This record gives C-alpha cells, sequence and structure tokens, in this order.
C-alpha cells in the first residue's frame, strides 16, 4: 500500500449541454461564452505547455454526459481552481453537472518512465473511455483480504491483457480511495473506439477483472478539439 | 474474448417528451419543429439507403420514455453527430433524456452472411424492446471465472431458445463492454408484443439466463412512422 | 413457460399531482381541464362497457404518486394511445410521472374462468395495492434454476395464502418479464387496506415469497370515483 | 403472521422547505400560508383530542427533509384526505416532497394495553427518529424461512434491548407489508437525541439486528410545537 | 456498545454552488448575500471562541458538492437552528443541498483527552476528506455477529494504521447510529490530500475495512478561509 507512487490530481469534470437555453441565448453572447470558455483552455493549454499540468476535452456519447474535461494539475487546490473557473464562464451555466471524479495519478520519482507516467500529457486521441473501478470485497472475493502474492499474481495476468492493446490503448489509472467514490479512475485512450471494447472485454476474462472487479459507469467520447469547440455550439 | 465479430456502433437514445412545454409552443413554431425533426430522420433515411448505417424510431410504452431513437452508424464520431444534431433541433428542446445507451453490434466480415449481422437494417416491426443485460461475476455465479467450453454449451442452450422465436422475434445483440454500462444490449423487434414476453421468460429458464443474466431497464414500445410522427405530435 | 396464457395489457401509469401549478392554473381553466379529463375517461368507460377493456383510477396515499390510473387494453399499440391521449390532456400538465409499469395479464382461451382472469373488468373497490415483484434469482435461492416439480409445490402453498385472501383481495398479477423492469405486478384490490398487510404479509412466510420474492415500490391507494374527480383536484 | 394486533394508519410525511421560493413570497401572503397551515392542524388537534387520531410535527435536521408531520387515522382514506388537504396549502407550494411511508401502527382489541398502544397518541417529545425498517431475506439470514420459534426468541432479545431504553424513547412501530416499501417504520420519541443513538446501535447487535435488520433512511428532528412555526418559517 | 463516550452534535452539510443563478443576482446584492453569510459564520466564530462549539468550512472539489459547512453543536436543537438559519439566509438560494450528514462525535467525560477528543475544535487544515461508512452485517462478514473480543482486535490493527497517519491526517469520528444513513461518519483533516488516499488505502488492507468497511461517497475539499469566501463567489 506504502509501494504506490503518486503524480499528479485529476479530475474528470463531465457536463451536460443544456442545448435548450444555449440556444435562447443571443448568437453574439453565446459567441462571447465561446470565446471565454475558449480562453480558459487556452490557459490550460499554457499550463500543459509549462508541464505544469494536463488536460482533455472530450465530447461524450449518450446521455450520461455531453462533454468531458479531464484536469490533471500538480495540487487539488488547482484543480478546485479550476472546476470553479470553468463553473463561472457563461458557457458553463449551460454545462450542467453530470458526474464527476477526482483521483490522483498512481504507479522513485526522478525515474523518467516514473516521471513520464506519474506526470501524464494526455494523449490527443481520438476517443477516450473512462470508468471508475474498484477491487470487491464481497464474501470469497475480497481482494483486499487476499495475500500480497496472491494479489501480485492476480496483477501480473491483468498487466499482461493490458500489454497486449498498448500501442493501441493509453491507459491511464488513477487512484482514488480517500478522493472519491471508487478506487481507482482508468482513463483509455485509443484512435480507435472498439479498442476500447476489446480491452475492456478481454480484461473481464482475467482473474483479476472477473473476480475482483466492481465496476462504475463507462463513458466514451470523442475528442473535442479546440477548433471544433466553436462549431460543436453552433446553434 | 478475440472472436468476437464487430459491425456498427449503435446509440438507443431514449427521450421522453415534455408534452406540457410542447403543447406552450405556437403551432407553426411546432409544424417547423416537426418538418426540421423530419428532415434529419430523412437524413438517416439517405444513409439507410445508402447501407451507411441504420435508425429506427420507436415511441415507448410507459414513463421510462417516450421515444426511442435506435441509430447504428460505421463509427462512433457518426454517432455523437447524430445525437447533436438530435440535440439542436427544435424538437428536442421537449424530447428530454430518459436513457441512452452505446454499444456495438457484435457476433471473416467479408461474408454477405454475418455482413448482414454485423450492418444490420433494422426491421420495421410494429414493436421493439430493448433492454441491456450482464453476464454476473457474483460468487458461484461468475460467468467471467466459467471455463470457455462451460460458456460455449451455456451459450448453446440460449441459442436454442433464441432460434424458437426466430422468425417470431429479430434480436440485435449489441455488446458495449467499455462503452457503457452494461454488457449487451439486446434488442429485440417483433410484430407482436408478447413473443417478447414469451422469449425472455423462456429465457429465464435457461441456466445462462437464470444463473448468469444480469438485466436493466426493459423498455418496449411501437414503431413510429415517419408519416406518423406528426400526428403524435399534435396538440 | 409456454404454459402461462395472456390476456390484457396492463399500464399502471402513477403520477404525482403539481397542486402548486394546478392552483395558479385560473379557475375555468381547471375547470375545463377536469371536464377535459373526465371526457377521456368517459371514452375509457365506454371502451370498458363493449369489454374492449378496463380501467381503475386511484389516488395514491403517500408521496411516491398522488394517482394511478390503471389501464387494460387488448394490444399494446392502444396502451400507448391512451397513455399519449392521458398526457395530452391540460390536466396531464399537472400530472407529473411517478412510476410505471406495463405488463400483461397472464394466468384455453375460450374457457369463461380463463376469460374473465385473461380480460378482467377491474373491482370498483375502496382500495388498490400494487407492487412489482421478481423470483429472486440469487445463489442458493434461483427461482428460474429449480426443477418445474419445486416451483410447482412452491406456488401451491402461494396459492394457499392467495385463497384464504380470496372473497377478500381480488389478485390481478400482471406479468411483465420483457414488458418491464420486473417479472411480475401484482395489483391487489381489496375493500378493507389492511388486508393487503394481512396478505402481503402471511404470504412472505411462504418459502416462495420468503426465500424467492423480491419486490419493488408497494402503492396503496384509495379508489377515485369520477364523481369526486372535480372535488378531488379542487383549489 | 395473524397474532399481529392492528391499530391506526400512519403517514409520514417529510417535506423540504423551499426557502428560497417561500422568501420571494410576500410577508402578508407568507403570513396567510402559516395561518392557513395552522388552522390545519387545528383540524388535527380537534381530530387527537376526539380521539379519533394524532399527529406530530418535526423539523428534521439535515437535508433529507426540512419537517416531517405524522399523523395516525382510523382510515387510511383519512390519511389521504389530510395529505390532500395539506398539500393544497398555500405553504404546502413551499413543502416539498422528501419522502413519506404509510403503515399501520401494530402490536383482544378491547384490552388497554392494547388500545393505546394500537390507537397511540404520540408523545410531545423533543426529539424523533423514524427509519423504515426490514427483516433480511438474503441467503442464510431469512427471516421469513426461520421457524416461529427461532424468530421468537430472535425478538426476546430485542424485547430486553427496547426495554433498557424505555422509560426515555418512545418506541412506536408501525407496519407496512403492504402499505410501502420496507416492513416496518420505527419511530422513536425522546427527549434525549442521543438516546435513539444509544438505543438503536445497541440494538444492532442483538442477532435479530446485527443478523436480519435492513434498513431504510435514519431521520431524525425536533418538535415543532405550533406555536413556533410562525418564527420558524419567518424570512 | 454502553462503553462509547458521546460528545458534539454534527453536521456536515454539503451544498452546491447555484453559480449561473448567483450570477445573474446583481453584484451590490450578490456583495450583501456574502456579508450576510460571513457575520453568519462571525456568529459561528463566537460559538468556537466560546468553546460552545466549532465549525469548518471547505470548498469540495468535484461535483457531489461545492462548499461543506461542517457545524459541531452540543444539542441537536443548535445544529438545526444552524441549518436554519443558514437556509435562510440570501446566500442559500444559491446553494442547493447535496448531501448532509448527521452524527455526534463519540468516542469519563471530565477527562481532558476525552474532553478534547469529545468537543473538537475543528483543525484549519488545508484539506478535509470526509466519508460515512458502515460496519458489514452481511453473511460471513458481519461486525455485530462477531464477539467483542473479536472486534477488539479487529480495531486493533485499525488502531495501528491510523496513528501511522497522525500527525499527519487528523481524524474526527462522529457516530450516526439512529442519526443517519450510516454509522460512522469520518471526517479526516490534513494538509496534504494524499495522505487521505494514504490512509484510506492503508486501512482497506486492515482486515475491518477489508472485511467490515462498507462507505458511503467521499468528499474531499479545500479550506474555504472567510477572507477568500468574498473572492469565491465573485462572478
Amino acid at each position: 500500500a506504502a509501494q504506490t507512487l503518486d503524480g499528479w490530481y485529476c479530475l474528470h469534470d463531465f457536463r451536460t449541454i443544456d442545448w435548450s437555453a444555449w440556444k435562447t441565448l443571443p448568437n453574439e453572447e453565446r459567441e462571447a461564452a465561446i470565446s471565454e470558455f475558449l480562453a480558459l483552455v487556452d490557459q490550460w493549454e499554457t499550463t500543459e505547455s509549462e508541464k505544469q499540468g494536463s488536460h482533455a476535452v472530450y465530447t461524450i456519447v449518450g446521455q450520461k454526459a455531453d462533454i468531458l474535461f479531464m484536469i490533471l494539475r500538480p495540487t487539488l487546490d488547482e484543480l478546485h481552481e479550476i472546476e470553479t473557473a470553468l463553473n463561472k464562464t457563461k458557457l458553463a451555466d449551460y454545462l450542467l453537472p453530470a458526474y464527476s471524479y477526482v483521483s490522483v495519478v498512481e504507479l522513485p520519482y526522478q525515474i523518467p518512465e516514473v516521471r513520464r507516467r506519474l506526470y501524464p500529457i494526455l494523449p490527443k486521441t481520438n476517443y477516450i473511455c473512462f470508468y471508475p473501478m474498484d477491487k470487491r470485497r464481497q464474501g470469497n472475493d475480497n481482494w483486499y483480504m487476499l495475500s500480497m502474492e496472491q494479489r501480485r499474481e492476480l496483477m501480473r495476468a491483468h498487466g499482461m491483457t493490458g500489454r497486449k492493446y498498448a500501442g493501441k490503448v493509453t491507459q491511464i489509472i488513477t487512484g482514488s480511495v480517500g478522493l472519491d467514490d471508487f478506487e481507482w479512475g482508468v482513463t483509455l485512450f485509443s484512435d480507435d473506439a472498439l479498442q476500447f471494447k476489446k480491452l475492456v472485454y478481454e480484461m473481464r476474462f482475467d482473474e483479476v477483472s472477473a473476480r475482483f472487479g466492481e465496476f462504475g459507469s463507462f463513458f466514451v467520447g470523442t475528442r473535442l478539439p479546440m477548433e471544433n469547440v466553436s462549431s460543436f455550439f453552433h446553434v
């Protein structure tokens, strides 16, 4: 439990778009709101450039959310600051809360492979998929009640499945024990959305997922480039 | 797990109708909204004609939803585009979100059989029934913890029950592992709604359903022809 | 599973009353809305008279709902038509959705005892109680994983308990497998509401209920005569 | 199951206060609303005086509710009448639904100790605590699948714990099997809120609670005297 | 069960901010609302100074809440008074309910180490984390069905893990059995938010947490100094 290394805090803020209200909003007002929001992201982009954090915006398919802002920042107070600045934009009046997840990029800190994974510049992949997950603490299947070595072996097969889908799916695991309602946030990034299906399905047939995986909601979306943001809100 | 073949992405977008608001809306405005929406579907119909996708609109009985748009498109980005275009219609101001399900038609791709099943033109049947389902990963009954051969045999009896209700119920199974909250979306199409009851009940007495089936909400509805859409929104 | 005989579709539409809004509505407008709604029910009454369906309206105690329209119609498309006509009334602007249940009166069709039970004219009893129920498919207690004969014997004791409370509680069981979220809708009708408590409690001590019963929400209400409808909405 | 004796119907109607709206309401209008509501309770007080029912109003701490009206009436139709009269008050425009529970005071009717317990004048204690409860029907722990004598012995230790906290906590158990979503409503009344913690905690270490108790939400509140009602709504 | 000592009542009132509405509110009105709210807290600060209670305000990261007022007062009626005074502020019009938890600081009363722990002046730490928790009463893992000595030993290892993270994480456990929906509220205070992750994760590998821990939602936030309140609401 002391073996896990801790990088950036990560907020997945999923919002839904109040299209009806948004349409009511005058054109010039809508335009300003997009400008306002874009300048916000421009701030975030500066942070990313300084390697002081990272973000991703994805539009989510389905009705659980419309848009996902995924923010990685060094401090949790920074996260809070970003959420608050978002929420105080015009545009955010139309971005209703949908779901959020706070978590900490988790895997000595100095080593580059660790450094990259702990302070990850989020991949600009076509699609993203997010789900929070727990390890079952239920009866016979109680991961916590497992031996370190059992758990190690369990995680060995998990690593194998993951590794098959490396170079296809980038996987950012964030631990959220004591930050949120589940234990891990798994965020997958692929240029192919089907690879998410492929990876998560294969993984379920690993004892660790089969027996110990308790999952939250899955959200998949498509990258929203910032050049595409004006368009996406055009009514 | 690598054996499943993958066709179209499928979005079931269920909405509820805000009749109260809709009535408030002036007549000519309502009329335009239906025109607007119909022209949208006309787009979708063109897509279906080009064999580049498929759709179905069904009005759902009960209060879980009012209307179900089921869209099959080759890419998930296309799905998202359709949802977004829907949501930016006037009519969609009155079509409140109710439930949605994203999934991928799942079952070499070149074969004329399987091509049909992977890229299915949705049946224009009188009724539809949708439910998402999982396989139980719970204690003794943990499908994932099952042998491939066990699972094979389990699915053998399932196929038998299905096959009895073939030529009555058309069955589109969509996998949604890593796309949505359950593992499969089952969409049934019949000219007789009772056949859904018949099929799903018989199926529950199969070990696979009896022991491994975890189900979501069931939605049943009636086909909304597009000629019937004007009428259905008439207030 | 093929042994069950199928009568009318049954919709339990439970709504809550938006009293605050309703009061805001001018008196003459409120009056019209009640007239409008009453004329609707008058339609339904004509259907009942022709033996082409049945209905009941009950005001529900508690906050889960305010009013329950229970509609039995031959086709599910008819159900949908009724729901839609309800929803497009003025009054329905104030009857917010609360809960709904679709199901099919289930128990050769020609035989009168079957005919009566399959196409039941709903009892005009003082009180009603509704709850959806499932049979547990959970571990040791998995009704579906039970032998036909076991199930038969289970249902034998159930019939005994039911039969004690016959002539007091009328019981309409509707199957909703593949129509709704549970497997059965149980609707009880008695002139004495306590008989519901009596029946459902006694039943829980039957192995079938004790071990296999998974229940939904219970709703109990009081018959709303149509002569009483004007009064009930008077503000 | 036939051994339980049945007294008054009991509605716990918990509401939340829409303070924002309430403040918007003009002063004289607010004043009238309190007058209106008070005159309602004055009706209820008359009922209590005639021994034809009982009530209690408690403001609930926390956000689950703001105010709890607990009404005991002889008939369920009377309950419904009271709820409906409440809901058609001005004040009730600001008393949003939060949670409700219907149940029947349960424990030969002629005997005074029974009579008192069946038709209980609710204690005017400083605090109240309410929670609905079930008996677990889950695997090994299935109370219904228990022998009458086992259950008897189980309830023997329960009575012991209760009896320790008698003269401190008054306990009104209402059965709601076939009236509501759980099996019992437990309402505790004490001049000391901590006695609720004391009683319910001690009780959990009784096999009956430890093994068979499934609980709903707990609500605790403070008596709202009627002379305190004007004050409590003062904005 | 009689061994636990009882200090202050504790209300965690989590609210969300209605930023959209708040922005609509004129500047001078917003300013007054902050003044109004600050003067309220100034009251609370006076209470804290008199050692007659304590509070903390934290802004919560994520969408489950925006702001957490944690109030410890000697009486539950005082708690209720504070909640009610909050709710009747202008600002509270924009502080929508999100989640609340009532509980009693639990551990002779006179002993200073007890006194401090029972009547705790809440730490002005940079971050807070709150979650309610239960002890599992489920099958084999039924804490209540455990021997006092078993439980003692269970809690021994728990104390060890806690003690490691003492001087880093301050831990206020509040019992809420018979006050709220879970059994304990755990509130952690650290200058480092990661220490929460560290503590709660390590704790999960203790038999007591691994086997007996059932957790509610976790909320983490950042201290909102009162000098920072004007700023935080600035739009």
